[PDB]
């Protein structure tokens, strides 16, 4: 009924896919969705609309796109809400919730510490 | 002895770089390092070599770069290894110490899982 779809950025290097789908399993070993899909915005596949359309297709009503992203900017507030069709293929009884990024969570400054450290 | 830069990417908007400095406020009320800097790696101020002469400036031998990206790319492994000096300024005496960015962090998953329900 509903479905994760986490999206990055997507680079030249494949670390960034490779991070997505590193994610898209973790959240798959969470057990928490029934649907857990993935996309990139640019160079790389599946691409944002190529994800949401593999959501519907296993019978996905409400979309939950987050955007794994540290903060807002012109990708997470053009470029994604457009290639979701939310600014300007979506049946007319699908609807997409386009979630917020990841921002300056503590959990984010524990990360900063560890890497300081080497850990 | 030892400084934190944080190295963001930086935007046209101003969100990117309000980021950083949320972050870098909160390492400062852990109060873990005697210095603590940012910089923008483009379009914004500071700059990436700014941050890294004003952490020398105040008297830092071992400078601890942490790229807060959420994966490598080309960001990470060429741009800012440069404007560090690392790869083609600095003295003798001084270390720039490079970390490792965000990755697939487990509590990227547990951040992740609150955006998708609003929280
Ligand atoms: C659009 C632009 C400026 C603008 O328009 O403001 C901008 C903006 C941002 N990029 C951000 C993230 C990443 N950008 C990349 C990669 C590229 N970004 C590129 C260009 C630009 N990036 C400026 C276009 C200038 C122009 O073309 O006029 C490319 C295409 C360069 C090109 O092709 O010119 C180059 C790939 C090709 C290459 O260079 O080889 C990667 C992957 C990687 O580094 O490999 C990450 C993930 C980093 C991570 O993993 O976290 C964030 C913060 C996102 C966040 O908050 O997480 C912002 C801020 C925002 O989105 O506002």
């Amino acid at each position: 009924m509903e479905a994760l779809v986490l999206v990055g950025h997507g680079s030249r290097l494949p670390y960034s896919k490779e991070l997505l789908v590193k994610l898209a399993e973790k959240v798959k070993e969470r057990n928490l969705f029934p649907i857990v899909e993935i996309g990139l915005m640019e160079f790389s596949e599946p691409t944002i609309p190529q994800a949401v359309k593999k959501a519907i297709e296993q019978g996905a009503k409400r979309i939950i796109v987050v955007p794994v992203f540290l903060a807002h900017g012109i990708h997470t507030t053009r470029d994604i809400p457009r290639l979701l069709g939310l600014i300007e293929e979506i049946p007319e009884d699908v609807e997409i919730i386009y979630r917020e990024p990841i921002g300056a969570d503590d959990r984010i400054v524990d990360i900063i510490i560890d890497r300081a450290f080497g850990r």
